[PDB]
């Protein structure tokens, strides 16, 4: 939550040509929001490279500027979150304001291997904002270096190919270079 508590498209300062791009792409978006278009931006790359910054950025810029509010979740915390009250049977109201919520942003999503249950909802939380338009943000890490299609079917390989399909009509992807990582 707040170790990015200055996290602002503001104190963001690009150190290389992917991080100015994906700053004026981000800009472009929180500008032209429109919640019932369903759109979202994917943020892939290295550890250290500022993904969750500007996911965290992005979410902030569309509440100050469309007042719209979201919620950030790490994925793993999402998911043990919701399996508990899932087989606790009686909180429905969380997973609710998960599925209809106009931003979400999935953080580090699926990065390495899932169980079936883990699958299961993220295929489900994922299918449900591709059918109903709603926006959604990712940031996920990329493996092997040096290609585009490979950020899809190593995504898929740990999800599937039916929700990295999903993943890349409702979103635009924003590959992140910066080295040396933190
Ligand atoms: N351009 C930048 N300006 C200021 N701080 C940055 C920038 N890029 C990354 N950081 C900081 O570096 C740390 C690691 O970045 P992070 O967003 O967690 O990268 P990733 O999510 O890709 O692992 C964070 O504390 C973040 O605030
Ligand atoms: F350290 Be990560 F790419 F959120």
């Amino acid at each position: 939550a707040k170790r990015y508590w200055n996290a602002n498209l503001d104190t963001y300062h690009p150190k290389n040509v992917s991080q100015n791009r994906a700053l004026l792409t981000i800009r472009v978006f929180v500008h032209n929001f429109n919640p019932e278009e369903g759109k979202g931006l994917t943020f892939v790359g290295s550890p250290g490279v500022g993904k969750t910054h500007l996911a965290v950025a992005t979410l902030k810029a569309i509440y100050e500027k469309k007042g719209i509010r979201g919620y950030f979740f790490d994925t793993k915390d999402l998911i043990f979150r919701l399996k508990h009250l899932m087989d606790e049977g009686k909180d429905t109201k969380f997973l609710k304001t998960v599925l209809n919520s106009p931003v979400l942003v999935l953080d580090d999503l699926g990065s390495e291997r899932l169980s079936d249950w883990q699958r299961e909802l993220i295929s489900y939380i994922i299918t449900y904002r591709y059918n109903n338009l709603k926006s959604t943000i990712i940031t996920t890490n990329y493996s092997l270096q040096r290609s585009s299609v490979r950020i899809s079917a190593d995504l898929a390989s740990r999800l599937g190919e039916n929700v990295v399909s999903k993943i890349y009509e409702m979103n635009e992807l924003l590959v992140i270079k910066g080295s040396d990582l933190r």
